[PDB]
């Protein structure tokens, strides 16, 4: 699909058996979601953006489906204001910027 | 052009006759640049990111070139970690997400 940027590029994702709305963010190195439970081991990480850093939990090798496309990758969980799909997963679904 | 996301989508922009490196960010509503000088009067604005909010100076109808594409719009200036090109200008250059 071709997604215009007149509005925020929000899409539905499927993760941990849950359906959520997330923002396709080319400016984000990683994917970070609001508090939720995920399987497996995790390690702490500090990620920074406008306003500073927040501490999140890092889960690796997590299966996610973005707008119909399946992928696997690292997913961070923490106090993010909105669910964000970063480059680590955008690449997997073949997402590109075009102009 | 078509830009993949295996690395940060950094591009060269031209503003105030000077070249700078900026991030094409589909997750950003606005365009915010690191401290610099711009002409005219500015208005206050508070913008929020993953770490919280920051106060910035808002300048309107500013000439700015992005990857050679000319645009004229709102540019925010403040303590941002990196130069960010938001949707307000990505739409002006005809940028879309595709997969
Ligand atoms: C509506 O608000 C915005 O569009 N804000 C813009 C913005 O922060 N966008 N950001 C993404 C911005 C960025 O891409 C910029 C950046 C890039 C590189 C280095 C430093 C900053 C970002 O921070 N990226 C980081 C990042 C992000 C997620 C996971 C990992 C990482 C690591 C980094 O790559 C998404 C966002 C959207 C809404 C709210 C929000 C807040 C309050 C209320 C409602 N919503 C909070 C965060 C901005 C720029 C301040 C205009």
């Amino acid at each position: 699909p071709q997604i215009t940027l007149w509005q925020r590029p929000l899409v539905t994702i499927k993760i941990g058996g849950q359906l959520k709305e997330a923002l396709l963010d080319t400016g984000a190195d990683d994917t970070v979601l609001e508090e939720m439970s995920l399987p497996g081991r995790w390690k702490p990480k500090m990620i920074g953006g406008i306003g500073g850093f927040i501490k999140v939990r890092q889960y690796d090798q997590i299966l996610i489906e973005i707008c119909g496309h399946k992928a696997i990758g690292t997913v961070l969980v923490g106090p993010t204001p909105v669910n964000i799909i970063g480059r680590n997963l955008l690449t997997q679904i073949g997402c590109t910027l075009n102009f």
